[PDB]
């Protein structure tokens, strides 16, 4: 699949809103992920004891993890599908070290869309939601290919 320039511009326009406060957005996204899919928290060896939203919010270390993830995602989205350099090390760490199934990337894609819908309806209307779905789907498909190259199904 490919995104049009129109679609990339919708994706990057709403992404600029995230950058007003990446840490706050990442906190919402991670908490959404963990509460919607408690099994995902088990993958974070440093944080798997933080089993409620109140505990999650009170860890600056967890919020720094959120910043790291969203900063990397922002850089990937700005490659507009020419993102192969950014994905090889990311796939290697998530396939082989963190052991993240592709389905968990579908979960965090869901959480990202949910948080953007909650916080930025003025720039996350119907067209922008479709474009972001496609951009994150492309990210997951390209990661899944790199998983396969490393011998992991995902
Ligand atoms: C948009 C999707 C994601 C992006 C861009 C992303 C990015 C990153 C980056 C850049 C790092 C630090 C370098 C590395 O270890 O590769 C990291 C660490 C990590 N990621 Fe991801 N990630 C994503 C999704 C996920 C998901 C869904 C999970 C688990 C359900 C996960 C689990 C982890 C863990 C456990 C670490 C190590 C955290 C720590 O330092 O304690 N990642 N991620």
């Amino acid at each position: 699949m490919v995104l049009s320039e129109y679609e990339w511009q919708l994706v990057l326009h709403v992404w600029a809103k995230v950058e007003a406060d990446v840490a706050g957005h990442g906190q919402d996204i991670l908490i959404r992920l963990f509460k919607s899919h408690p099994e995902t928290l088990e993958k974070f060896d440093r944080f798997k004891h933080l089993k409620t939203e109140a505990e999650m919010k009170a860890s600056e270390d967890l919020k720094k993890v959120g910043v790291t993830a969203l900063t990397a995602l922002g850089a990937i989205l700005k490659k507009k599908g020419h993102h192969e350099a950014e994905l090889k090390p990311l796939a290697q760490s998530h396939a082989t070290k963190h052991k993240i199934p592709i389905k968990y990337l579908e979960f965090i894609s869901e959480a990202i869309i949910h948080v953007l819908h909650s916080r930025h309806p003025g720039n996350f209307g119907a067209c922008a939601q479709g474009a972001m779905n496609k951009a994150l789907e492309l990210f997951r498909k390209d990661i899944a290919a790199k998983y396969k190259e490393l011998g992991y199904q995902g």
